[PDB]
DNA sequence: GCCGGTCGACCGGC
DNA sequence: GCCGGTCGACCGGC
């Protein structure tokens, strides 16, 4: 990780910073300058998802077309991760450029000697009783861990978070704390997957182990193992819960 | 419907109607267009004003009119419903620990967005806004499974009278700084054909529709709308299960066999 | 045209 | 302590 060196100056650079608004619900605008902070003191390494792809397509101007542009990623599993659709891709110009998408994996991305780090910002307003927001799609990590079985991708990019806690005063928001883990330093078989939820993985960034000890392969065939035993058991808990107690209503 | 009856006025008072852009620069999310949902409940409040309460202030109102009342189990009595109860309340502990120092704020969760009450009628609204000219991708409505438990409690108890679920879109345009109101859209989920209503499984088993869409043309008695759409509950959650293996299950096998 | 996966957080019941 | 449902939007591959 190139964030994990320099966290604790981020962690204090980030305390004490103030968003102005819980009642929208969001604290999203320390992401902007978790953002300025490592743009400052990581200047060519740092790089929002969409500011990526328009890096990636203007170093490369005599390239055109969804399908050679694809090529340029060098990679199936960064593709999946970071690319956006063919039209879009296609229709990429100079004079149009990529801008920010809801859908997009990661909120930075940092890039260091093809190797990439796909960070993602989380906050919590730690003033409220612990919900574990959703981190990523299972669905969306399983395909990936395929696609990286399937091309020997297992040393290519991690997937990090920060979490950015901030409390509300009368009406600003400040950061009290903030908490940084690693995707693939946890146990795959002891992700939640929260299937009603978009079947995203829950967990607040604090509380994450970081345990694991095998290798990046063989932590995307457990979770693959675990992925798959899951959603066979959320198969047969909708039939317990969204079947079975509504026959009477049904002739 | 109390909305149904002054639709032609907000319709011909939100046509052409231009707000600012959003601060944020952007144009998508709630944001974009929210002025508009201000509009309407302020025209609401305007023209309906012992009818109109935000979720909260529904609450808030209900338990200060009755300060003898305490403790969530006696606080629960007076919603005078089991179905307008599960629909409307905020839970045993915050029910418990209500008080007019200690007032109900809005909530992300709630299942209205404005409620119009009248003689215990109750029409939940939810004044949506939108872009028709990017928009082509269906909103989160309502979670198939609470409107299931909704029916559910509406059979068990009899309530077929005692609520409504509506819909007041405003579709707007881009128009350099500002945004134009190009038309409105009012639709009632109890006229949809309930096994026409698409459950997405993985968006939080939420129904998806836009209401311009909506079908209106449904005509049963409540009580068979719900068995109805209860049947298409119970067979779309089947199917589901079916996908899931198909989808999530077999094609990671290789890997893990 | 038809279908459905993904981002972002956020309580209350058992 | 611990599990999991809900709100609001959003876009591209068949
Ligand atoms: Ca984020
Ligand atoms: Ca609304």
């Amino acid at each position: 990780s190139f964030i994990k060196p320099i966290y604790q100056d981020i962690n204090s650079i980030l305390i004490g910073q103030k968003v102005k608004r819980s009642g929208h619900a969001a604290g999203e605008p320390f992401e902007k300058l978790v953002y300025k902070f490592l743009k400052e003191n990581l200047s060519d390494l740092t790089f929002k998802q969409y500011e990526y792809l328009n890096d990636l397509f203007m170093k490369n101007p005599a390239i055109i077309g969804h399908e050679a542009r694809y090529k340029l990623f060098n990679s199936p599993t960064l593709l999946f991760l970071l690319s956006r659709g063919k039209a879009a891709t296609e229709n990429w110009s100079i004079e149009n450029l990529f801008e920010e998408k809801q859908n997009d994996t990661a909120d930075i991305l940092l890039v260091k000697d093809q190797f990439y780090e796909l960070l993602d910002v989380k906050t919590r307003n730690i003033s409220k009783s612990a919900f574990a927001p959703n981190i990523i799609s299972a669905y969306k990590l399983a395909q990936t861990c395929a696609k990286m079985i399937d091309n020997k991708e297992f040393d290519l990019f991690d997937i990090n978070y920060l979490e950015v806690d901030w409390e509300l005063n009368g009406e600003d928001l400040v950061c009290v704390s903030t908490s940084f883990a690693e995707l693939f330093k946890s146990e795959p078989s002891e992700l939640y997957i929260n299937w009603a939820a978009a079947m995203q993985i829950q967990f607040h960034v604090r509380d994450l182990d970081q345990g694991f000890n095998g290798t990046r392969e063989e932590w995307a065939k457990s979770y693959l193992k675990h992925f798959v035993t899951q959603a066979e058991q959320r198969a047969i808990s909708m039939i317990d819960k969204f079947v079975k107690p509504f026959k009477k209503y049904i002739l």
